């Protein structure tokens, strides 16, 4: 897809379900068809509150995120700080390591201990100069989910 042969968020231990005060860590992973310009690897790493109205109230609550993480990644074995577009080629896997911590609170609420009142994940965007930026997004799972009526 426009030179584009994957991009996808690939956890370190995809099996891990996280929890408070816990890293994520991981790699946003590029391969290419052919020759081709990038400007930057981000990701927006967030965790959602999601709004859940049951028996005849609102039981997720929703409001505001617990989580909200941007950064742009740096490809791996380049230079720390540096500013600079990488040239992909084929053959070759782009790996872009990430890696950010959670709350040290509940990371969430549920509902009757059967609707998690949240969601979790990882997007990375791929910008490129004078072409549509692309996107991945991955979900991860989470412990520490308090029931929406603790005190």
């Amino acid at each position: 897809v426009a030179a584009i042969k994957s991009f996808e968020v690939v956890f370190n231990d995809p099996e891990k379900v996280y929890g408070s005060g816990e890293k994520v860590a991981g790699r946003v992973i590029v391969e290419v068809c052919e020759v081709t310009r990038v400007k930057a690897v981000r990701i927006l790493a967030c965790g959602v509150a999601k709004v859940l109205w049951m028996q005849g109230s609102q039981q997720c609550k929703q409001t505001s995120e617990y989580l909200r993480y941007e950064d742009t990644l740096l490809l791996e074995d380049q230079p720390t700080g540096e500013n600079e577009m990488v040239i992909m080629r084929p053959g070759n896997k782009y790996e872009y390591k990430f890696g950010f911590e959670l709350p040290q609170g509940p990371l969430g609420t549920s509902f009757k201990g059967k609707y998690g009142c949240v969601d979790y994940w990882v997007k990375a965007f791929l910008d490129r100069p004078s072409q549509p930026t692309q996107e991945t997004k991955k979900n991860f799972e989470v412990v520490d989910l308090v029931d929406v009526n603790t005190p």
